[PDB]
């Protein structure tokens, strides 16, 4: 495939494509006769947990160690499960944050008619 | 007040007042005699009603709104409609991460955690 079919099927800009690529997270694509890019399935299943991990709140490194140990035949599930883990404790936080600015808000909101918010804000 | 004045009363950074004024996000400063700027509480109301604005969810143009309904003389509930929106979008963003921290610990949980290469959690992200 070229890199706009990739892009289409794992739902990732060409540009992020070609920046995974930069970084040396992603296996990189073979070059054709012509000097162009072309991926298999190996580098869709890269780029699909790629996406992915950044989805649910991984960054940049941890993604990239996150497609080592997929492509790692002796890979440790539990290294993986340690880091899941850790990355739920921070979406925790993540949450706890939000639902702090979440009250403050409706706070300002209710004692409001139809103006303390601005005010306040202020 | 002068520029460095602002930035300590209102513990933003003399480049990020002298941006906000450039955005035309607040009141443009006055000159002095020396041709320095010269702020009034107006731009200290301005300015830390846009920090704030910002550190409870609202994006540079909802904040440059906010500072636009601010200094008008007249919108109770133009305000309690923007404000709602708000919440409404943390609270979406607030569902998103809750549903993200299930999947991963759903996927946790079915984990073997050990030395054997079955991972459920990179099969399923993969
Ligand atoms: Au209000
Ligand atoms: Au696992």
């Amino acid at each position: 495939m070229n890199i706009s079919d990739v892009a289409k099927i794992t739902g990732l800009t060409s540009k992020a494509i070609r920046f995974y690529e930069e970084k040396g997270l992603v296996t990189p694509p073979m070059r054709s006769e012509n000097g162009y890019r072309t991926y298999t399935q190996q580098h869709l299943n890269e780029l699909t947990l790629l996406r992915q991990a950044r989805q649910v709140g991984f960054n940049l490194e941890e993604s990239g160690e996150l497609v080592n140990l997929f492509n790692d035949p002796q890979r440790h599930s539990a290294d993986v499960k340690r880091r899941t883990l850790e990355k739920v404790a921070e979406i925790e936080r993540h949450i706890e944050e939000l639902q702090s600015m979440r009250d403050q808000l409706l706070a300002l909101a209710n004692a409001c008619p139809g103006c303390p918010i601005i005010e306040n804000l202020s």
